[PDB]
């Protein structure tokens, strides 16, 4: 009914794309009128942090289209669809593969490539736990909310903007970037170009993944981890921050099984309970 309120088991898939009504919507909950452009609005806002945190992960849907973020001319720059990821970085996944594949023992290099995949698994979780969902470690400041927001928040804030969930590979190279110097910096040069393909081919393999996770029936051996990443989104966000697989979230005890609690919702009509 309301999407703002997490539940035990997900509902349907249609009631996933329901347009939520925007004046009810701001007059309701206080927080964001998705009616106009949301960054502005954040920017220049009067939330303290555990309102924002509260707020940002309790989902609404802007209908068919995307909300505006900037409303002027730098709006392009927030949508990108699915196809964007791959064909931005697969060429650069191939180039650094095929140089190692040329200047190194083949075999090590493809085993280097391997290990960075599973490198971009750790990373995958590390950077969704504790940069994506710094959440209550968040400062008091409009700044970080907007940061956080652009990171993350606004995916769960809009799950199901088709052109808001993978990342614009403007913000990917900000990201990617000092791990790229980081591996270049450490091993040898060519394990180096075995090792970060991977990583970036992992990196592509998650946000592929993580869009067909909201956007589409998947084959049946996937159709179980679209019900534990949707869980993130509409049940518990403190837990389940693996995508392409909960594995590191059973060794990091952050698994979202099936009595898993609700999110608090300490938050309504602008006030808190309690
Ligand atoms: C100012 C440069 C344009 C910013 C576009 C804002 C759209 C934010 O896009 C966000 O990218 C994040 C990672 O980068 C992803 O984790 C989120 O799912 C996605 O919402
Ligand atoms: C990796 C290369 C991909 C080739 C392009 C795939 C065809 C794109 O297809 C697009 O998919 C969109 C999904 O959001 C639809 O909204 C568009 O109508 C459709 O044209
Ligand atoms: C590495 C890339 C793997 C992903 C390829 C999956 C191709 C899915 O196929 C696409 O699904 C889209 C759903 O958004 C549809 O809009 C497109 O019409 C369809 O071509
Ligand atoms: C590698 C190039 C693949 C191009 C993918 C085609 C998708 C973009 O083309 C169009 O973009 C429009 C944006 O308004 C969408 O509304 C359409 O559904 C889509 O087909
Ligand atoms: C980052 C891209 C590679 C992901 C690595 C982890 C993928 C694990 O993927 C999982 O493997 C299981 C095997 O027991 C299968 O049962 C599941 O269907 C599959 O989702
Ligand atoms: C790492 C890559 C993860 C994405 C793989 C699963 C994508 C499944 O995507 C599938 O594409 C099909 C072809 O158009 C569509 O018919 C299906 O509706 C869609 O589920
Ligand atoms: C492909 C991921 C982004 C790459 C960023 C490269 C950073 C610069 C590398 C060379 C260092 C110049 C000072
Ligand atoms: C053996 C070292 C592997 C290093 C892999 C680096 C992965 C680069 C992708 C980073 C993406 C940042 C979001
Ligand atoms: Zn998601
Ligand atoms: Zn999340």
């Amino acid at each position: 009914f309301d999407s703002t309120t997490f539940v035990k088991e997900l509902p349907a898939e249609e009631k996933l794309s329901i347009a939520t009504d925007y004046s009810n919507d701001y007059k309701k909950h206080k927080f964001l009128d998705l009616n106009r452009p949301l960054l502005m609005q954040i920017l220049r806002s009067d939330f303290k942090k555990d309102f924002y945190v509260d707020q940002i992960h309790r989902p609404r849907h802007y209908g068919k289209g995307s909300a505006p973020l900037f409303g002027n001319f730098l709006e392009p720059l927030t949508k990108t669809a699915w196809w964007v990821v791959p064909v931005a970085w697969l060429p650069v996944v191939v180039y650094h593969m095929g140089v190692a594949l040329k200047n190194m023992n083949q075999l090590f290099a493809c085993f280097l490539f391997c290990v960075g995949v599973f490198v971009w698994t750790l990373i995958e979780y590390g950077l969704h736990r504790f940069l994506f969902h710094f959440d209550d470690w968040l400062p008091e400041s409009n700044i970080a909310f907007a940061t956080h927001f652009l990171l993350h928040g606004c995916h769960h804030y809009l799950p199901m903007d088709k052109y808001r969930l993978v990342m614009p590979p403007t913000l990917f190279v900000i990201l990617c970037a000092p791990f790229y110097k980081l591996v270049f910096a450490l091993l040898p040069l060519y394990w180096a170009y075995a090792g970060f393909a991977g990583g970036l081919f992992g990196y592509v393999c998650y946000d592929e993944c993580h869009f067909f996770l909201h956007h589409s029936k998947l084959p049946p051996f996937m159709r179980k981890l679209k019900k534990y990443h949707l869980e993130h989104h509409y049940k518990n966000y403190q837990l389940g921050f693996g995508v392409t697989s909960w594995f590191w979230d059973e060794v990091f005890g952050t698994y979202l099984g099936p009595d898993a609690p609700l999110s608090k919702m300490k938050y309504e009509s602008g006030l808190e309970v309690l």
